[PDB]
């Protein structure tokens, strides 16, 4: 639609899911830091944006990328595991996964303390005149 | 006193599996930087280490983590998440996930990039009991 | 009416990545067998229907399921495991997740033989409302 | 016992987490049914048998499986996916994955409904010659 075939993660994306992701810049290693809006939760009592780290690829036309997320108003870490793709007609899309890790007491429960799922982010609105 | 109820990943770990990891110091802010080996591989030809990043708890006895691994061998992004314990008799452990994510060349192939796994990694040489 | 606040999944649906599934009828205790087809493979040399044989729930108004699917073009089993919810406007879908098992060689190699998915199917054929 | 070389799930196993299983007979087709004990939970409330449905390889030296469970004193469903090795020595093990489902109301929280993790079964108390 505008571009041929580039993805970069640097701006602002939005979930089918409800959550938004913001990213500032990413480094020449690869590494990126960025806040991330969660709409639904196991307990929503205080939503705020759970500051993220870690790294991405910019070699290939649609490359993969991972993230943690530290939660702040309920000690857990969930990371994202996906890639970004542009669809025949120059639109992208960010097709990844989550993992979310509760905060045990005991290592007898690590067995549920586990969670795996799916998420598809793309471009939030950029508008036009 | 040491080793008995505090879990600090800033040194260096060895897991079941063969591969290792070495974390350098955690940052205020909860993140952290290290360099991680793999013993196993998909196609191991040229196996180096990886250089990882993210986050990780040090409030509770035994927090949850998580961090990226972005591969240099091979175009490829793994996430790790999982909870540090303590053993009934005062030993630390890792019991942790991972989630690998292959470089495809089409949106219509997304599904079989994916890849789920567990991990358990522990302290590299302590003592003895 | 057969359409109001209900699912079963005895009859056909379509899944968004191009695989297709039928089900004969489930018997009394919740188990069902049935008929799978993939549109897409690590090896598409010879897709056939895959046999499956799981179990459902009928009690809840959208229940949780799941099913083995056992390969026959290739040795591998894949699990499904998701729910029947009813959108908004009275509207069936599926929402099911997938684990997919290779058939390794070595102990030392199950790490890497494990994969996880999603896939959404719909009632194949359906009219306007 | 009289195996090195050979896997059959047809007997009683018993898991790491404390949790066992037991499988009548396999039939041609390669499905099978079964009787599935868990000794952790989500609610441990009733822990029950939980009747178990799928299939099984039996070509292969240390074959792939799998197999639904459905829950008594819970509604929800559990799949699970592995494979059956043999260790240098000619001792068997079961090295399997697993998948829950949650029955949630709403198709706008399926996203948490999912759940993976890992699980580890052997033959139990065997005889000797």
């Amino acid at each position: 639609q505008t571009v041929a075939r580039k993805c970069s993660l640097t701006g602002k994306w939005t979930n089918d899911l409800g959550s938004n992701m913001t990213i500032g810049a990413v480094n020449s290693r690869g590494e990126f830091t960025g806040t991330y809006i969660t709409a639904v939760a196991d307990n929503p009592g205080n939503i705020t944006l759970s500051p993220l780290l870690g790294i991405q690829h910019k070699r290939a036309s649609q490359p993969t990328f991972g993230f943690t997320v530290n939660w702040k108003f309920s000690e857990s870490t969930t990371v994202f595991t996906g890639q970004c793709f542009i669809d025949r007609n120059g639109k992208e899309v960010l097709k990844t996964m989550w993992l979310l890790r509760s905060s045990v007491n005991d290592i007898g429960d690590d067995w549920k303390a586990t969670r795996v799922g799916y998420n598809i982010f793309t471009r939030l609105r950029t508008q036009k005149e």
